[PDB]
Parts: C-alpha cells; sequence; structure tokens
C-alpha cells in the first residue's frame, strides 16, 4: 500500500529510495507502481521536446518545458543538450577532433573524475564495424579511446546474469542470478522478468559497484531506470545530478538502453529494421557528450560504453522438442529457449530418474541441436554449476536453435527472429567495450577480455577497494593510463622436498612388472646429472609452479620432464616438459606395453600400485609425460615410472593417447616448440576450486589412489613464433584445456569414429584459462618470466576460443 497523495515537489529523481507507505520520486518508482500522484507532471516533462531551436534561444524560463534554452540554464544545469550549439555557436562534441586527455580537466570542487557507464542491451560486438557509418558518436569514443574488438559475456548470455556480473565481478553461480527465470528450492520461490519476486534482495548476492562505492564514502547515482522513462530524460537526469553541490553529487552513474536488444529479438541481429535503433543509440551518446561539453565535463569524466551480450538469428522453426525424445514429458519442468534446465515437475514423484532422462536425450538424432549434461560435466570455463538454482540437468543448445518441452509451448505463447543465451564463446554472443577519458588510454586497442574483469577496473577508476570477486585484479592494467593495480605474486605455502635415491627395488611390493633389466661410466654420470636437474632449464621454462596450500610434495627431475609429485594424492600435481619443433614421436615398444617401474626416490608407502588397477575392472592408467615423446630409448624408461602414472578410464585414455601421440607434436610443429604442463584436477563438489582430501568421492578400487574429475594441460610458446618456445625473448602465447575424466565418450556423438574425427572437437569445447586451472589446483604458474606481472595476469586470463573471425 502506497500513500500516493504525497508530492515529488523538489524530489524528482531523488537518490535515496523512501520507505513504504510514503510515495516515491526515484527512477524506479514507476516499476513498483509507487510514484507520488504528481511524478509525471513534475519529473517527466516533455513540453517542446528535447532540442533547443533558434526561436527559443534566450527565452524566459518556462518551468513546464522538458529542457531549457534560457540564459540561466547552464547554472540551473537543465539546458537541452544542444543549447550551446543552437544558441552560442559551439560545435557538437562528435565534430571536434580527437585530442588526448592526459589529465582530468574538472571544475573546481570535483574530488575525482566521475565514471559514467553507458550500458546497451543486446549490442553485438560486430555492430561496431558493421554499424560504424550510422554511429559517429560511438565511433569517436571507440577510435579516440581504449577499445577491445569484443568483450566476452558470462554464460548464460542473458540480460540479468550479465548486468549483475558487470556490477559484481562474479560468475552467475556466485552472485545467484543464474538466469532471467529461476526456481530456488530453499526459498521455494520463483524469479521472473515480469513480477515483484525479483525485487526481493534475497536473490542478489555479492556486492554490486553502487554498494561498494557507498560503503567507501563514494556517492552513486541509481543504476536502474523504469522502462517508461524516455532515454532523453535519463540523460538529462544524469547531467542534472552532475550539477549538484560537491557534497551531494554522485561520482558514479549508469545509463541503460533496452535497444538494440528489443528490436534484435523482432528483426534478427542484422535485420534492415536494426539501422534505426543503432542511429537512435548514437544520438543518445551524442546528447550525453554534448551535455558534458556544456558543463565543461567532457575532459573530466571517464565514460564506459559496454554491452551485456550479443544477438543471434533464431526463428520458431529451429526448435527441438523434448516430446520427440522423452516418453515421460509431463513429469518434467523445463526452463526453455537458448539453454535448457530440467527438474522433476513434483518432488513427490519417486520414479523420476535423471539417468534415464540423460540417456533418452543423448545422441538420438543425427543433427540433434542440443546436448544434455549433468551440470558438473559442463565445460569448466562456463563456471555454471555451484548454485542450488542451477538444475542438475542442463541442455547446451546449438547457436541459432531453441529447445522447448512440447510444440504447443511455441504457438500457445512466427514472431521473433533474434535470441541470445548460448555458450559465451559463440561469436554472435560477444559484446562491446570502449573506455574514454583521462584514466583510460588514447587511441589504444586492447585484446578481447571477459566482463568479470570490469568490476575491478571500475573500482580502480573510482579509487575503491573491490569486494572479493572472480576478476584477476591487474589483468586489465593495460587499459589504464593511471590508477593501475600493482599486485604481488602470492606467497608459496608449501616448499618442495628434493628426494634422492633412498629405496631399493625389493622394498616395493606394488604388483608391477617391467622388462627393464638392461646394463658405462660416461652415461652413468649423465643419468645421475639428469636426476639431479641438469635438464630442468629446458623443461621448466617459467619456474616451478608455486603450491598455495599446505601439503607434502617432491620435485622429481628427469631427462625429458620435471614433476611436482604429491605424497598425499600419490601422483603429480604438475608435470612440465618442452617439445621442440624438431621432436620425433616414437612408439611404446612391445616389450614395455605393461611396464610400470618403482621410483627409488619415493617410498613404497607414498606410491601407487599396479594391483589396484588390475582389481579395478573400470579403471586403467595413463602417464602424464608421454612415453611417445622420449628423447632416447634409454630416457623412455623414465616415462614408465610409477610417479608418472595417473588413473584413467579406458574411454579417457582414447582422448589422452591421441593428445599425447598426435596433437602435442602437431602443436610443436605449428608454434615452433611448446612447453606443456599437465596434471590432475579434483573438483567433486563442482565449485571450481581445488578439493581437499576429504571431498574426494572416488578411489581406485581397494586403494587410497584418488580419481581425478579432470585432466588439464597448459601449452605455452613464443607469441613471436619465429623464436622457439625454449629461447623466447618476448611475450608468450598460451592455450589450455580442462578435459572431463569420464568413463564413456557419450559427450562425443561421433566417438565410434577415428580420434581424428572427434578428439580435437572435444578439447576445443573444454578450452580453459590458466586462471581456471589455478583455481582448480591451488598452483600459481609463470612465476619466473622476464615479463611484467600484469602482462602475465593478462596471459593467465586468456581463453583460446577456436571461433573464426
Ligand atoms: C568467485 O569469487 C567468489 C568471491 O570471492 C568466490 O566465492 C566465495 O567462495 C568461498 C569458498 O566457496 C565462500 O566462502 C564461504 O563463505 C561462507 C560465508 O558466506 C556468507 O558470507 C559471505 C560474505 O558476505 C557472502 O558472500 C556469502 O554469499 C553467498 O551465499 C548467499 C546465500 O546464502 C548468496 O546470496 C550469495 O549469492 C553467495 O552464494 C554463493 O556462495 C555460496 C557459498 O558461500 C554457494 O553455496 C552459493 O551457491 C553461491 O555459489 C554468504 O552470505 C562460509 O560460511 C563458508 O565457510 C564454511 O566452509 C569452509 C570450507 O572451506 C570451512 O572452512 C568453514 O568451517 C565453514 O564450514 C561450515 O559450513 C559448511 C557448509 O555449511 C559445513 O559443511 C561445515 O561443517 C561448517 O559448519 C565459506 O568460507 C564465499 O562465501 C564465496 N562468496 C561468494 C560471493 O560467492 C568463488 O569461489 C570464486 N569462484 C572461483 C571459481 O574462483
Ligand atoms: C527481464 C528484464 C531484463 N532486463 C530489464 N532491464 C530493466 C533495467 C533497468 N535498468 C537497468 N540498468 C542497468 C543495470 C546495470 C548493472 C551494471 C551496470 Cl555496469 C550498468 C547497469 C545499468 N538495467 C535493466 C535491465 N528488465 C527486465
Ligand atoms: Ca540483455
Ligand atoms: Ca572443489
Ligand atoms: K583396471
Ligand atoms: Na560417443
Ligand atoms: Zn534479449
Amino acid at each position: 500500500w502506497t500513500a500516493t497523495s504525497g508530492s515529488c515537489k523538489g524530489r524528482c529523481f531523488e537518490l535515496q529510495e523512501v520507505g513504504p507507505p510514503d510515495c516515491r520520486c526515484d527512477n524506479l518508482c514507476k516499476s513498483y507502481s509507487s510514484c507520488c500522484h504528481d511524478f509525471d507532471e513534475l519529473c517527466l516533462k516533455t513540453a517542446r521536446g528535447w532540442e533547443c531551436t533558434k526561436d527559443r534561444c534566450g527565452e524566459v524560463r518556462n518551468e513546464e518545458n522538458a529542457c531549457h534554452c534560457s540564459e540561466d540554464c547552464l547554472s540551473r544545469g537543465d539546458c537541452c543538450t544542444n543549447y550551446q550549439v543552437v544558441c552560442k555557436g559551439e560545435s557538437h562534441w562528435v565534430d571536434d577532433d580527437c585530442e588526448e586527455i592526459k589529465v582530468p580537466e574538472c571544475p573546481a570542487g570535483f574530488v575525482r573524475p566521475p565514471l559514467i557507464i553507458f550500458s546497451v542491451d543486446g549490442f553485438r560486438a560486430s555492430y561496431m564495424k558493421k554499424g560504424s557509418k550510422v554511429m559517429p558518436n560511438i565511433e569517436k569514443l571507440r577510435s579516440c579511446g581504449t577499445h577491445a574488438p569484443y568483450m566476452r559475456p558470462v554464460y548464460p548470455t542473458k540480460t540479468f546474469p550479465n548486468l549483475y556480473t558487470l556490477a559484481t565481478g562474479l560468475y552467475p553461480e556466485s552472485h545467484g542470478i543464474v538466469g532471467n527465470s529461476m526456481y530456488d528450492p530453499v526459498f521455494d520461490a520463483s524469479f521472473h522478468l515480469r513480477g515483484r519476486e525479483k525485487f526481493n534482495h534475497r536473490w542478489w548476492g555479492g556486492q554490486p559497484l553502487w554498494i561498494t562505492a557507498t560503503k567507501q564514502g563514494v556517492r552513486a547515482g541509481t543504476f536502474f531506470w523504469s522502462v517508461s522513462i524516455p532515454h532523453e530524460r535519463r540523460i538529462l537526469t544524469i547531467l542534472q545530478w552532475l550539477s549538484l553541490p560537491d557534497n551531494e553529487r554522485p561520482s558514479v552513474y549508469a545509463f541503460y538502453s533496452e535497444q538494440p536488444d528489443f528490436s534484435g529479438h523482432k528483426y534478427g541481429p542484422f535485420g534492415p529494421e536494426m539501422t534505426n535503433p543503432l542511429r537512435e543509440i548514437d544520438k543518445t551518446v551524442g546528447q550525453l557528450m554534448d551535455g558534458l561539453k556544456q558543463l565543461r565535463l567532457h575532459r573530466c569524466v571517464n565514460v564506459i560504453f559496454v554491452g551485456d551480450h550479443g544477438m543471434e538469428d533464431v526463428t520458431c522453426d529451429r526448435t527441438e522438442f523434448l516430446s520427440n525424445y522423452l516418453t515421460n514429458v509431463d513429469d518434467i519442468t523445463l526452463v526453455p529457449g537458448t539453454l535448457g534446465r530440467i527438474r522433476a515437475k513434483s518432488i513427490n514423484n519417486s520414479k523420476y530418474d535423471p539417468k534415464t532422462i540423460i540417456a533418452a536425450l543423448t545422441c538420438k538424432k543425427p543433427d540433434q541441436h542440443f546436448k544434455p549434461y549433468m551440470k558438473q560435466h559442463l565445460p569448466k570455463r562456463l563456471h555454471y554449476a555451484n548454485n542450488r538454482r542451477i538444475e542438475d540437468i542442463h541442455l547446451l543448445v546449438d547457436r541459432r536453435w531453441h529447445v522447448a518441452r512440447k510444440p504447443l509451448d511455441v504457438y500457445k505463447k512466427c514472431f521473433f527472429q533474434g535470441d541470445h543465451g548460448f555458450d559465451n564463446k559463440v561469436n554472435s554472443m560477444q559484446t562491446v567495450f570502449v573506455g574514454y577519458g583521462p584514466t583510460f588510454k588514447y587511441r589504444t586497442k586492447v585484446p578481447p577480455f571477459e566482463n568479470i574483469e570490469l568490476y575491478n577496473v571500475m573500482c580502480d577508476l573510482l579509487g575503491l577497494k573491490p569486494a572479493p570477486n572472480n576478476g584477476t585484479h591487474g589483468s586489465l592494467n593495460h587499459l589504464l593510463r593511471t590508477n593501475t593495480f600493482r599486485p604481488t605474486m602470492p606467497d608459496e605455502v608449501s616448499r618442495p622436498n628434493y628426494p634422492g635415491i633412498m629405496y631399493l627395488q625389493s622394498e616395493f611390493d606394488l604388483g608391477c612388472t617391467c622388462d627393464d633389466k638392461v646394463e658405462n661410466k660416461l652415461e652413468e654420470l649423465n643419468k645421475r646429472l639428469h636426476t639431479k636437474g641438469s635438464t630442468k632449464e629446458r623443461h621448466l621454462l617459467y619456474g616451478r609452479p608455486a603450491v598455495l596450500y599446505r601439503t607434502s610434495y617432491d620435485i622429481l627431475y628427469h631427462t625429458d620432464f620435471e614433476s611436482g609429485y604429491s605424497e598425499i594424492f600419490l601422483m603429480p600435481l604438475w608435470t612440465s616438459y618442452t617439445i621442440s619443433k624438431q621432436a620425433e614421436v616414437s612408439s611404446i615398444p612391445e616389450h614395455l606395453t605393461n611396464c610400470v617401474r618403482p621410483d627409488v626416490r619415493v617410498s613404497p608407502g607414498f606410491s601407487q600400485n599396479c594391483l589396484a588397477y588390475k582389481n579395478d575392472k573400470q579403471m586403467s592408467y595413463g602417464f602424464l609425460f608421454p612415453p611417445y615423446l622420449s628423447s632416447s630409448p634409454e630416457a623412455k624408461y623414465d616415462a614408465f615410472l610409477v610417479t608418472n602414472m595417473v588413473p584413467m578410464y579406458p574411454a579417457f585414455k582414447r582422448v589422452w593417447a591421441y593428445f599425447q601421440r598426435v596433437l602435442v607434436k602437431k602443436y610443436a610443429s605449428e608454434r615452433n616448440g611448446v612447453n606443456v604442463i599437465s596434471g590432475p584436477i579434483f573438483d567433486y563438489n563442482y565449485d571450481g576450486l581445488r578439493d581437499t582430501e576429504d571431498e574426494i568421492k572416488q578411489y581406485v578400487e581397494g586403494s587410497s589412489i584418488p580419481v581425478p574429475t579432470h585432466y588439464y594441460s597448459i601449452i605455452t610458446s613464443c607469441l613471436d613464433f619465429t623464436q622457439p618456445a625454449d629461447k623466447c625473448d618476448g611475450p608468450l602465447s598460451v592455450s589450455s584445456f580442462i578435459l572431463p575424466h569420464r568413463p564413456d565418450n557419450d559427450e562425443s556423438c561421433n566417438s565410434s569414429e577415428d580420434e581424428s574425427k572427434w578428439v580435437e572437437e572435444l578439447m576445443k569445447m573444454h578450452t580453459a584459462r590458466v586462471r581456471d586451472i589455478e583455481h582448480l589446483t591451488g598452483l600459481d604458474f609463470y612465476r619466473k618470466t622476464s615479463r611484467s606481472y600484469s602482462e602475465i595476469l593478462t596471459l593467465k586470463t586468456y581463453l583460446h576460443t577456436y571461433e573464426s573471425e
């Protein structure tokens, strides 16, 4: 109940939201149907429109007008944005030459450059080039400022998840806005686009930028705008707030446009109807920049032009129906569209079985346009599992498609030609970033980056300490002229042991065999030198990884590879080796097919055993350093050490053996040598973080050998591929993956075919950042390069996406 009989007199677009039942005059009062009776009359004036005309110049102030052309308007801060152009012979901002802004040029009393975030819904990255002829204001911000070719959204590529990630620096699984539609089983409550449940603060986790600012004494404008407030009025309100007294004036502001998303859904991303919305957004940017120029703020404010996601061609005829796969379609609830989330219709249905639903949706039709996943099996780069609002069953929908439960859902609710929500590496989902202002760089192109990084940067721009978030603070320092964040590398928590030869062969009762009984002072000396680390410089190019948790591990050196061997998890945490462009691939010799060799540096009590693998009828083993890439027949014996062995399902070994035998040498050929770091990951609680021992759900039968959930590899080379990876003077190039350790290849519908037809497709889907591997392992890589630490942080955030232009 609201007492709407109160008044918005002297309260229009007030920043402090007032308590029911008192009536409101803030920019969301319309959305809560709570505005005072006179809000439209006082706060949403439209009389004479939005532009000064020659006949209005020097007019007697009429308080009824939407904006003013009277001599007093600049001091009142309520001129039409074109006032000085029409009435005082000034130029539009867009007609001024670009001039580097080296320092803030602010009015007296400004304590910091304000930040204005200009957010555009559904603004696909390629609009910056394809729409450039119709967006001159945006093209000036882009060319004169700091721009990325695109910015990667979070999954799902929906509005609320992405705007709240921009606000918080968090993945949706952490901030809790995991879709535009959600059911929380603990609250027993549903969140929807339409309705009032979404205004309950219990949905929204983390600490958004406006709260971070307010808590640190930095005032914020209200970021959300009721849809009925015209864009011109949003701009004039921001310009009016910027004219407040010093003690009252916010330092951070947001503008939001529902376009071009609104038109893109109707017409498709490149429908001819899309030109006019892009022209209208550009005109709005021009109104803001002209307005700032009038207030002498156009060389004072930092401006961010940023989108939430892109837009794909999607039509009603490209819909998959679950009714074509499931017998039981009325016993499920589907969250539908550009992703699918399935749960039981009723928690009283004891016959609901996720396993039978997954099996019924798996590789059933030759051109099937979705793939089912248990959420823990989704690519780790999506960080889309650790939230009770994310249903256990997920459908990853192909670009250009929808999934629905039954056909009547599509025609009892064709219309639309555009949609978004797909995998955040899809080119059509990419969006925009431009920064313009004293704190940003001038005429600078930066590599594409992820929207989780921008919270940290917006905190840097405002002198705020960020709340804990999923950005890597310092990874975007190359966007900034000043206010860079200069972190120190994390302290190593656990120092390695360096064991020598300490055990005789007969102390080991592992059930292993090897045909290695084969008997020289020259080469005796070399073998000893290799074990002491004589080749370590070749194979550990960037220093050993630091272990950032308390554990017991050993460094083990070999001719061809170095490892950090866990005495707790009975396997390497990491295995590092370098393969030159010239490297030769060899076989596992017949006589060594089943060879496993005790490591006389490592106690039998801290070793795996072969009998466990014999007894476990599901689990086999592989090797982290590949015997295929041995430097010599003698060095090959090292690759069969029990300390190089890891548990692998036969299905996984098909992938792993093809990676090791074919793909590593292909990458060394293509990149002029590669350095590889490989290892296990344990994430049984799907939280993206290194498991403790007590979280491990599966062991090799009858043993204490834990089974990884994933295997990673980090593949590094010289960005200048004319230099070999092991003699690189400059910046590095990385690609990584986190492959799921699964007992079948059901994810790969073509897995009956030769590994050349499906293994690389799998690896591309499970591409990763080094930072994703750092979270999952508690290791810190690249500690000893001759590169800037911020450059290394940028490298650690890189994702190799495998999308064409
Ligand atoms: C991305 O960045 C974020 C931010 O840094 C990282 O997330 C953090 O991860 C930490 C480890 O998972 C986590 O730490 C836990 O915090 C608990 C306190 O949590 C409350 O307070 C904080 C601070 O204000 C607040 O942010 C939290 O907000 C979460 O929860 C509310 C819902 O209640 C949500 O609205 C909000 O969206 C957010 O939810 C997200 O996180 C929770 C986990 O907190 C998930 O369950 C959600 O799905 C969602 O992902 C909270 O309001 C603290 O109690 C925990 O401590 C317990 O566990 C540790 C184990 O190490 C143990 O040592 C302690 O003894 C303690 O154990 C006791 O509780 C156990 C569980 O009940 C029980 O089993 C034991 O027996 C004991 O009784 C823990 O410290 C931190 O909260 C989140 N923060 C956020 C914002 O998500 C994230 O990891 C990064 N991602 C990657 C991939 O790097
Ligand atoms: C179903 C549905 C979806 N979407 C919307 N719309 C209403 C609205 C109104 N205002 C905003 N303002 C945005 C919020 C935000 C967050 C971070 C940053 Cl950096 C800038 C901004 C500015 N966003 C929105 C989103 N409504 C309904
Ligand atoms: Ca959107
Ligand atoms: Ca974990
Ligand atoms: K076995
Ligand atoms: Na298969
Ligand atoms: Zn949309």
